[PDB]
């Protein structure tokens, strides 16, 4: 039991795809140990938690876990909840002698303006200690205090191409055979995201045998 999706994960900021103008700036930031909040925007799927944990990674070295913490922000317990959680990660030093430690807010944008706020003061009550990287689908669904507190970051959609090149180094490093009308099919069922298709080229590769269109609708038959 080994999930793809995670072996396969960018391990630094080189290594996520479809994003340059993001990753560029982004690189500089890692170059000048450093970086303000951040607001990360865009589509689902665009690989704005895999950035975040690229940049992470890329800040810490390989003691990363130990400074860096994911959470949804539009917990079903309220925004009180989750700034409870970042309360007690905030409150202890960064360890190893890291700088600051990293927390990374998804969905931030499904917050009401009230939540926004609360979670702006929270936000502010650790500026020194701890650094936001807040995910979103939409700037415009941020609150204004937010935007202007963070360096933001606009994430597009993954031409087809960036996906099939990434696909493709996937099955060289594990092997996979697939015909260029199964490579086709697996785009297809994508979507547009490399989450569902990763996850789908390991079930059709677990078969054992050549991938082509069909491997690619029994397997998502069976999603
Ligand atoms: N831009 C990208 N470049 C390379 N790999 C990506 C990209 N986006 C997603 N992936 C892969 O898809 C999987 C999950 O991506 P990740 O960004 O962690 O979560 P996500 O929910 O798909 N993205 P997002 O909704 O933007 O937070 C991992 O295998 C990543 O390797
Ligand atoms: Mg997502």
């Amino acid at each position: 039991f080994e999930i793809w999706v995670e072996k396969y994960r960018p391990r630094t900021l080189d290594e996520v795809v479809g994003q340059d103008e993001v990753i560029q700036r982004l690189k500089g930031y890692v170059e000048r140990k450093n970086i303000p909040h951040l607001l990360f925007s865009g589509p689902p799927g665009t690989g704005k938690t895999a950035t975040a944990i690229a940049l992470a990674r890329d800040l810490f070295g390989e003691n990363w876990r130990d400074n860096f913490i994911e959470m949804n922000a539009s917990d079903e317990r309220g925004i009180d909840v989750v700034r409870h959680k970042i309360k007690e990660f905030a409150r202890t030093a960064p360890i190893g002698g890291a700088p600051f430690k990293i927390i990374f807010l998804d969905e931030a944008d499904a917050l009401t303006a009230d939540a926004q706020a609360a979670l702006r003061r929270t936000m502010e009550m650790y500026s020194k200690s701890c650094r936001f990287i807040l995910s979103c689908n939409y700037v415009s669904r941020i609150i204004e205090p937010i935007q202007s507190r963070c360096a933001v970051f606009r994430f597009k959609p993954v031409p087809k191409e960036a996906m099939k090149k990434r696909l493709l180094e996937i099955c060289e490093k594990e092997g996979v055979k697939i015909t260029e009308d199964g490579l086709e099919a697996l785009i297809y069922i994508s979507g547009g995201d490399f989450r569902k298709a990763i996850n789908a080229l390991q079930g059709a590769a677990a078969i054992g045998e050549v991938v082509d269109a069909d491997t690619i609708y029994q397997i998502t038959a069976t999603a």
